[PDB]
């Protein structure tokens, strides 16, 4: 097993996967790691599963039709693994916790968001579709778009938000398109 959690690079408390190389910090996992189970398989095993179970879950899909599923456990596992791989790049730590707006010639945004209420969301199971996650999801970065103007900082959003669009693509097997 690695030294280091998968998802933040730093060594700690480190919880193993059993079915594959990867380590994680007990929070740092998405869900949180489970208390008991041994073994223990992490959130790129299980995603890798449901693709082994079913091949044809890879072929190309409208995005239309992702964002209107129900988020059935497929669905919910799919979300938390999206939210994962944006918590795994460092720049994340921008969209993390609550903001604030004060900035001379900037208002806030009128429904802020961050990725820690997305990441409870989630966990209460408060989204009924797919929809619902991706819609806060997006809405993190273009706050952050529209309050950051002209300010070369709004280029964070625009870099976190192309990490999560590419693996919304790729983990919902959005069809390819020029
Ligand atoms: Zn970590
Ligand atoms: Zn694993
Ligand atoms: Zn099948």
């Amino acid at each position: 097993n690695s030294n280091i959690c998968e998802v933040c690079n730093k060594w700690g408390r480190l919880f193993c996967c059993d079915t594959c190389p990867r380590s994680f910090h007990e929070h740092c996992h998405i869900p949180s790691v489970e208390a008991n189970k041994n073994p223990w398989s992490c959130i790129f095993c299980r995603i890798k599963t449901i693709q082994e179970r079913c091949p044809e879950s890879q072929s190309g899909h409208q995005e239309s039709e992702v964002l209107m599923r129900q988020m059935l456990p497929e669905e919910q596992l799919k979300c938390e693994f999206l939210l994962l791989k944006v918590y795994c790049d460092s720049k994340s730590c921008f969209f993390a916790s609550e903001p604030y707006y004060n900035r001379e010639g900037s208002q806030g945004p009128q429904k802020p968001m961050w990725l820690n209420k997305v990441k409870t969301s989630l966990n209460e199971q408060m989204y009924t579709r797919v929809e619902g996650f991706v819609q806060d999801m997006r809405l993190i970065f273009h706050n952050h778009k529209e309050f950051y103007r002209e300010d070369k900082f709004t280029r964070l959003g625009i870099q976190v938000q192309d990490i999560f669009e590419k693996n919304f693509r790729n983990i919902f097997a959005i069809q390819e398109t020029s």
